[PDB]
């Protein structure tokens, strides 16, 4: 997965104070897998049309809201490993263009900004919510596919 | 405002099927308006990364969930003028370059891709809700603001 299973929990707890069933973290981690290879294949896109070989930070179309949460994810101190999102990137199709070191560092960071704003997301669809089941989980994906 | 009362009641309908007032047109408009603002204000960032004076399409931070929701917009064949888009930007500061010409024609689809997402989280915070009140833009709001 993108994370190793305590460290999904971690963001969670931290970030919404929500508890995730095991049963669900498997998809949580796809659905957002797939949204940074999204990320990812629009800034391949934008690194051609630029007339570059390499794929950089302003090639991913990261919005100025999805930007803070980043940020919002960083002042948590929460490091995590680049070799489990590359390992999960590499079900998908591989990019054709090298990414840039400040890319690649970047990846697990955006991972981390993507569960953090999936947590707030199922806190606004539930604001009492503590331990989101299944269906939440189906609406939030609903929510993030409107935006992500 | 982004366009016309009648269209904002349309795309609202077509998109969620929801009823909305002046009271909640004047603040989703000037919300939305930011929204697009700070995506022009991030391309003006990535025209200059690469060296244009220019923004073209590829600038501006569209991932693909939102492009996927202007596709769903240029369904719903409700063609939204450009004027009322940029007199509506012009409350703001004004970019240091100028957009090109299909960033232009782009515009206004952009505005109504953005109200027909709105409209559609509003609806997921309460798949009963028929006119939005306070309580839900604020929370419509915030889901927002972790995205864009
Ligand atoms: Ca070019
Ligand atoms: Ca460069």
């Amino acid at each position: 997965m993108l994370m190793k299973v305590a460290e999904f929990e971690r963001l969670f707890r931290q970030a919404a104070g929500l508890d995730v069933d095991k049963n669900d973290l498997k998809r949580v981690s796809d659905f957002l897998r797939n949204k940074l290879y999204d990320l990812l294949a629009v800034a391949e896109r934008n690194a051609k049309y630029n007339g570059r070989d390499l794929i950089f930070e302003p090639d991913l179309p990261i919005a100025k809201g999805l930007q803070e949460t980043l940020q919002e994810f960083r002042r948590m101190d929460t490091a995590l490993e680049l070799k489990p999102v590359l390992d999960a990137l590499a079900a998908l199709p591989p990019l054709d263009l090298e990414v840039a070191e400040d890319v690649r560092n970047l990846l697990p960071e955006l991972a981390g900004a993507l569960v953090v704003a999936y947590a707030r997301v199922l806190k606004e669809l539930d604001p009492a919510l503590k331990n989101p089941q299944t269906e939440h989980h189906e609406r939030a994906e609903r929510v993030f596919n409107l935006l992500l």
